[PDB]
């Protein structure tokens, strides 16, 4: 069963899906969602990544027990995972990309800008705010997050190479730019929700996938992108970049053309306000 | 000044050259090394593989103690670094050269057998039992030691690759071969003790160092080296590799003609049991 000190704070419900119940925090007659991660090391940093972490487009960890299994107390989002919005190619209209891509992207600029590496992003961790089309989205799974620190490779920089191996050396190129592997992710998500279908898919092909991959040469149905505008598609193009130094950034994607459209920036703050307004201390007044 | 911990068990004594002082265990009036590692991380994991290695090659840890400063008890090598023995174009004999490295081969075999790349293996620390030509080495700084286990690659491969980035499928072909930085080192540490000088220095040469190491290319003088034997310089060949998947492994270079050598292996072994026959209790015979 669940522990005694889960028990004393919430009420368990219902499955909402490493299981999510529905749960009602007793204090407050509220709804929040509580995962179990059975027994275990990534689920320590987890929650540590997700104390620290605070923007509106990023999960909010509430409360967390230390038990046969882990429990975490997270925000509920009742319009449920992205995955269910894209299944069976049911494609998302246009603006309801792009306002659900920006909250994407600055999300994971915000992880990026506090040395974040998601490197699991996919529509099975985007939450939706509501089970309207024009909601607030929430980035979800933070187990294969990476944190960024001062690398072995600078600390063996400082020093002479005297008895250093070549392909160390070699690696220094390449070098910090891990980051970009959630720019393709986000590729992949962009080009999911536009289409219907995937960039890189196993069906009626003879080419591998891990080819599809490495050659970036992506599954183009012109049929199905006629109904996609000219700049979304860049935008993919641009993400679904095999040099990860020459992909695009979080930062750049945000600059691009595609997204400098101030109706959909000004629904997203419009929703923001919305959720914060409740939450809402008054202010000093000038 | 020194812990009351440290100085209840040992009479701390002259400095040996992150400090090393000499000092005498209270118990047993033995000579023992005590280094200081100032105060951090590293050192938790340094002690943690020291204490769980065993190996005549592979220095041991003694006692340790958490203060201020960090205090290591290791046994005393009373012929000092390597490094001592190869300053300013001092070359040791050939056979005192194949008795060493054989040690080392052994060392670093155990090391990577047990899932441990030393990651800085330099004659700074290789240390020598006697102040003897033919004895005992034993490795030592393990403060850049890397451990093995389970890949986050290795779980990344489990699932399907829809959102995984090219750059990762990549690098699962160069994945797995970090060990072969080890064997760089071992064939640097070779080229110094044979020659007298390293093979890839800045000293009168218009080529950068970075250069030389990423194109393998290191200095050759034959005046010096024709003193050498042609097994000797085959191995150094066989270990100054280029690509690590084409390096020789320990295993490799310890099958090597040049370590076929019977009277040097007869000498390692009389120096064990020279070492190991005071520790040695009563066996129980057939
Ligand atoms: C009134 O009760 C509900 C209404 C809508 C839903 C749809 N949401 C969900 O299905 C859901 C699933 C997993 C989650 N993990 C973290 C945060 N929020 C989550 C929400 C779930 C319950
Ligand atoms: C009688 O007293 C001595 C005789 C010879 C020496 C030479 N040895 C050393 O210089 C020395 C230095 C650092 C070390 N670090 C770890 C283990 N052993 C070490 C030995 C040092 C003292």
């Amino acid at each position: 069963v669940y522990p005694k000190a889960l028990r004393d704070e919430y009420i368990m419900s219902k499955t909402l899906g490493g299981e999510v119940k529905l749960a009602f925090e007793r204090k407050t007659c509220k709804k929040v969602a509580i995962k179990i991660i059975s027994k275990a090391l990534n689920v320590e940093t987890e929650i540590e990544i997700l104390k620290k972490l605070n923007h509106p487009c990023i999960i909010k960890i509430k409360n967390f027990f230390d038990a046969e299994d882990y429990y975490i107390v997270l925000e509920l989002m009742e319009g449920g995972e992205l995955f269910d919005k894209v299944v069976g190619n049911k494609r998302l209209k246009e603006a309801t990309c792009k306002l659900y891509f920006y909250q994407m992207l600055l999300a994971v600029q915000y992880l990026h800008e506090n040395g974040i590496i998601h490197r699991d992003l996919k529509p099975e961790n985007v939450l939706l705010s509501s089970q309207e089309e024009d909601c607030l989205i929430k980035i979800t799974d933070f187990g294969h997050s990476k944190i960024l620190g001062e690398t072995s490779l600078m600390r063996t920089l400082c020093g002479t190479p005297t008895y250093l191996a070549p392909e160390v050396l070699v690696s220094v190129g390449t070098a910090g730019y891990n980051r970009a592997v959630d720019c393709w992710s986000l590729g992949v998500i962009l080009f999911i929700c536009l289409s219907g279908y995937p960039p890189f898919s196993e069906h009626r092909t003879q080419v591998s996938l891990k080819d599809q991959i490495t050659s970036g040469k992506y599954n183009f149905i012109p049929e199905v992108w006629a109904e996609v505008s000219e700049k979304a598609l860049d935008l993919v193009k641009k993400l679904l970049v095999v040099d990860p130094k020459a992909r695009f950034t979080t930062e750049e994607a945000l600059r691009h053309p595609w997204l400098q459209d101030e109706d959909m920036k000004r629904k997203f703050q419009d929703l923001l306000s919305e959720e914060n307004e409740s939450t809402a201390l008054p202010q000093v007044l000038a």
